[PDB]
């Protein structure tokens, strides 16, 4: 699970509002939401950042997106949404555990930050 | 047609020009014509999928491949300080081209919220 706050969430050591879980990922609402709906999908495998993801992780990363789109549908995001992965300082990555943001429930703007 | 009817299908089939960064049997990476950061490119599947909301379960590996190719291209382009990957879905996402694609933006500080 790794040595970050997302590791603690995966291990159930600290609370989060969990939307979905399977054997390889977890989806939960962001504690600092930037839209009326704002959740994260994260792998249980501790990949610190997308830049170090291995080729073998390919389908796992895609799994985050499929889970993300399924959760968005369940949460009634029928007008759309934005998915985001942040890498490093320029990317504004807040936690060094790969996470896919899903934001919706309002018009998302351009540029995306 | 392989690649679909959108402008991105035409790019895939070399019918309209693009500044291509990477190409394989599954995907294509090329620079965005309206960049929102000093470096701003797209990674798209060669298979037409209109939007992420209609992607099939068995599209998992392909979607992941877009991300892996995205991060490799970013490294090759020297985005060592980081970058942001984005998918715009539907009206609230601001989607304008209905062929699934991953934006990769870098070369400046990205801000929060992401739009
Ligand atoms: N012919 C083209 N070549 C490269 N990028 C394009 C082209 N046409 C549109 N785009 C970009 O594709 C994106 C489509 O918007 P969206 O669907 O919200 O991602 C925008 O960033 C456009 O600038």
């Amino acid at each position: 699970g790794g040595d970050t706050i997302f590791g603690k969430i995966i291990r159930k050591e600290i609370p989060a509002k969990i939307i979905f879980e399977d054997d390889r990922c977890l989806a939960f609402h962001d504690i600092s939401p930037q839209a009326p709906t704002h959740f994260l999908v994260i792998p249980k495998k501790h990949i610190s950042q997308i830049s170090v993801a291995e080729d073998d992780d390919e389908s796992l990363l895609g799994h985050l997106m499929i889970v993300g789109k399924k959760c968005a549908a369940d949460l009634g995001l029928n007008k759309g949404y934005r998915m985001v992965v942040n890498e490093g300082s320029d990317g504004g990555q807040s936690v060094y555990h790969v996470h896919l943001h899903v934001l919706g429930g309002r018009q998302m703007h351009w540029p995306p930050g």
